[PDB]
């Protein structure tokens, strides 16, 4: 059985890719239009825009697809999963680049290069380069087949002979690479810079800032819940912990809903800087006055 239904899936993942598509494309239209007098983690937050635009492909392509069975081809099946697995990737990482730019301001007070849009621009190209090899890796036998029950076609993950291996392959790749290892770099650079923080009673002119956190926190909300569900999956299919039926049932209904929850990340996202940025905010609403 089938959680959602078709009707609901393709609604909410339309709304997703308009909002997603709007938001961070205007993000980034003010950023291009003030890049000049920016710092690092304002590159980075820029970079969150650009990861939420890698979804709008990915959703534009599996829309059309339900939409048009008749338009189905392997190029389509490599296309909408590599971009998926892009954004995937790329959100995780932008938040331990984040993490880790803010360990820097505080580890080199001192010095004025952890300050600048070298730092920035150094971080995203490197977790690019990573996302970019992880998604081409799993994107290349994702292909055209046709069920012989149904008679219908779909993307699915013929590999030949090693379907099942390639798989569970992707899927563990996925788990270790997009959830553990980034989730404890993110932990080690706020655990670092809380210690560094507390070792020299630094200062009260430390004082928050407002869109950063907001961020942080909204990934944890609408994000994670999608990682540990697919952890969860990936340890029922290596058989790790017990099979049955309604534990099967129970997660199918899980990932289904979580799935959602993720891709509406992407919208939230430039919401956050259009309330709680000043430079964002002023700039759309009088672009929206016009």
């Amino acid at each position: 059985t089938t959680v959602v239904p078709y009707t609901w899936n393709v609604g909410i993942l339309s709304l997703i890719f308009l909002i997603n598509v709007l938001g961070n494309g205007l993000v980034t239209y003010i950023f291009c239009k003030h890049r000049s007098r920016a710092g690092a983690i304002d590159i980075l937050l820029l970079g969150i825009c650009l990861n939420s635009l890698c979804l709008s492909i990915s959703l534009l392509a599996e829309v059309l697809m339900f939409l048009f069975p008749n338009i189905i081809s392997t190029g389509l099946c490599r296309l909408e999963i590599f971009f998926y697995y892009l954004y995937v990737y790329l959100d995780i990482f932008s938040v331990v680049c984040v993490s880790l730019v803010r360990y820097l301001l505080v580890a080199y007070s001192t010095r004025s290069w952890p300050k600048k849009q070298s730092l920035g621009w150094v971080l995203t190209s490197a977790a690019w380069l990573i996302a970019l090899v992880l998604s081409g890796d799993a994107c290349r036998h994702r292909s055209r087949v046709v069920d012989p029950v149904s008679k219908q076609a779909m993307c699915y993950e013929n590999a030949g002979n090693m379907t099942a291996d390639w798989r569970l392959h992707v899927r563990t790749v996925s788990v270790t690479a997009g959830f553990l290892l980034p989730l404890a770099l993110l932990i080690l650079f706020y655990a670092l810079t809380w210690c560094v923080v507390r070792r020299t009673k630094l200062q009260a002119r430390r004082k928050v800032r407002g869109v950063i956190v907001a961020v942080v926190v909204l990934f944890f909300v609408f994000c994670f819940p999608y990682h540990v569900l697919n952890l969860l999956d990936t340890l029922l299919r290596r058989r790790w912990i017990r099979d049955s039926c309604y534990t099967r049932g129970l997660i199918n209904v899980g990932l289904a809903v979580t799935s959602l929850l993720q891709a509406l990340y992407s919208a939230v996202v430039p919401l956050i800087y259009s309330c709680l940025g000043s430079l964002f905010r002023q700039r759309m609403y009088g672009l929206f006055q016009s």
